[PDB]
């Protein structure tokens, strides 16, 4: 599965997550309502932030 | 001097500085580009960031 990935501060790139099935985007819950990071995985993630997770190539965008 | 505050999760207030006469916005250097964090004062930034500090009230929108 390929998944977008960044940090709030590293470049946006095109990863493969071996050994993942999901992609996740974390994004502000509260406005400004932004992407905070992209990757592989489905991580648990602190307060503030609402999460998704998906399972088809590219689905994090 | 007052600023515009918040982290990259918490929520977006106005606050008063003491004792500071700048007010910063912080904001990805990189795409998306946004603005990651807004608060008193002009810290020293991490890679990746583009660091704007001004001195009148409200000025870091």
């Amino acid at each position: 599965t390929m998944c977008y990935s960044h940090t709030t501060t590293s470049r946006a790139i095109l990863t493969n997550c071996p050994g993942e099935t999901n992609c996740y985007k974390k994004s502000r819950r509260h406005p400004p309502k932004m992407v905070l990071g992209r990757g592989c995985g489905c991580p648990t993630v602190a307060p503030g932030i609402k999460l998704n997770c998906c399972t088809t190539d590219k689905c994090n965008y």
